[PDB]
């Protein structure tokens, strides 16, 4: 199995650069609005302790340089929504895809289109960790790069990049500017809370193993969801939600293995280990494949 | 941070089409007025078992090829065969053709794959040409004609077209000139690859990436000569490290202050002792599908 990103072309067509003063980052151009992180309006000195409402009062439409490549897009209005700036421009992007704005849950995965100066540089799969960080790959100038999923030509944007935490993981917002997790867009000392393993995704990977014929771990036990959740937390595993049980439905049906039966199989792995054996060729339980990712890879969805 | 990252696929997405001959369907690459696709599209499901391609091709007409770009059919006005690749001349030029080149990559080099089905892009991921000329892909029925590529300043360098899956689950294909990487043939028969080896220069590049990313547990105070390292590498089915490789690792050594032969001593310890259940960049195994260039591009 490999981490497979979505094709990025529909998003590539929406990336622009936004500059204020000498601070340049990326923005997302959909119809006649450009979305970008609000700290574009900060000087380096401002970022330590910014008063964003006051900083925005000192900015006019003509203070914003928005460029598609080297081509300027005239700003005709501006507003701030939470941690994102919305710059109304005088041109509707002809490459705007069908799109939605969505707020994802921990455990969900998405493709990141890493960009610099409005120019796409690479694409990779990320998972939202339970502590609301992502283990990304971002350098200076990457803010405003977005994360997304695609379903049948509709792009669901879920992440906009804002910052790096001292442990080297990354934090950001949805496209309404609301941070994932307890982070704020100030250049202050912030720490990601203790992370946990994404149980629903480990279960998805056990189903993927079963589908490919690797099933030694299937036991003769079962469990209740509550009993499992209480034990899983003792092993630094996330508890399962009703939604998690439901999204495992299709893999459960495909393999004929009840979700709570697989939970009991995982519990044995946690209480006794792997005892030298492997699953899908690995001694470690992978937790960044969602049940959708497993079915997406085993099917030919485009 | 450090991830396996692919090139943005938009420039290639605009070139993918569907090609059908009878009941066989796969993908094609549309550049200017030509569509490139694997020649086994002309085979029936049963022809595939043992095809004679020149004999099968002379019996086809232009109208036997159905090329669809999205919903729109392109009319085939000519066809030729170049090795294992069919070149279909269409009456329409692709307005989305990027600046491009056809290249044949070297074992150990990496490229992005755009997996497609029925002419529609499905996923993108990074692959390496293994020393035994297989790739570890993720491809299903209908993925043939999917391409691999690298992108440099808006010029797309096409290096791979997908043709088949081996019994072991690894994959084989050709360059855009139709010549297979490796000793494989486009016939529906079980084929084995030569014994694979590990790409040593890539493992070292990845160890330098782990250092850049503030990880050092595997480093040591020992040192080694190039020849003494290659003796141990060969013993562990690793590829030889050349002076050219040592040179290519130069920038990464200067950035980290770790001489190449010092990183070699580190890797030799890793090979003879194992990782003892520790991990490097979240991995339990030594990763060999990042080139030195891949590490530099992502780390700087
Ligand atoms: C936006 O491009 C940038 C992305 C960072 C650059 C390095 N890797 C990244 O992901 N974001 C920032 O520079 C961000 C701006 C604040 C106003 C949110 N600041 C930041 O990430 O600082 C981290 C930091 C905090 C405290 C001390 C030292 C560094
Ligand atoms: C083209 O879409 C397809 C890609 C395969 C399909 C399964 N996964 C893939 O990557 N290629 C073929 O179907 C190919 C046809 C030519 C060799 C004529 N055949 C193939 O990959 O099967 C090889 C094989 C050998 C022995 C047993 C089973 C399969």
């Amino acid at each position: 199995f490999r981490k497979m990103a979505f094709p990025s072309g529909k998003v590539e067509g929406c990336m622009v650069q936004v500059t204020c003063g000498t601070t340049t980052l990326n923005g997302l151009w959909l119809d006649d609005v450009v979305y970008c992180p609000r700290h574009v309006i900060c000087t380096f000195e401002d970022m330590l302790n910014p008063n964003y409402e006051d900083l925005l009062i000192r900015k006019s439409n003509h203070n914003f340089l928005v460029q598609a490549g080297n081509v300027q897009l005239r700003v005709i209005g501006h507003s701030m929504q939470n941690c994102v700036l919305k710059l109304k421009v005088d041109t509707a992007n002809p490459k705007t895809p069908k799109y939605k704005f969505v707020r994802i849950q921990p455990g969900q995965t998405f493709s990141v289109l890493a960009c610099y100066n409005g120019s796409p540089s690479g694409v990779y799969q990320c998972a939202m960790r339970p502590n609301f960080t992502i283990k990304g790959s971002f350098l200076n100038g990457s803010c405003g790069s977005v994360g997304f999923n695609i379903d049948y030509d509709c792009v669901s944007f879920c992440y906009m990049h804002h910052m790096e935490l001292p442990t080297g993981v990354h934090a950001g917002t949805d496209l309404e500017g609301n941070f994932y997790g307890p982070f704020v867009d100030r250049q202050t000392a912030q720490a990601a809370g203790t992370d946990t393993t994404i149980t629903v995704n480990v279960l998805a990977w056990l189903y993927a193993a079963v589908i490919n014929g690797d099933r030694w771990f299937l036991n003769r036990f079962t469990t209740t969801l509550n009993d499992f959740n209480l034990v899983a937390m003792k092993y630094n595993y996330e508890p399962l939600t009703q939604d998690h049980v439901d999204i495992l439905g299709p893999l459960s049906a495909q393999t004929g293995i009840a979700v709570l039966d697989m939970c009991a199989s995982l519990k044995e792995l946690l209480q006794n280990g792997m005892n030298g054996r492997t699953i899908l060729g690995s001694a470690l339980l992978e937790d960044e494949f969602t049940p959708f990712d497993v079915v997406r890879q085993c099917s030919g969805v485009t």
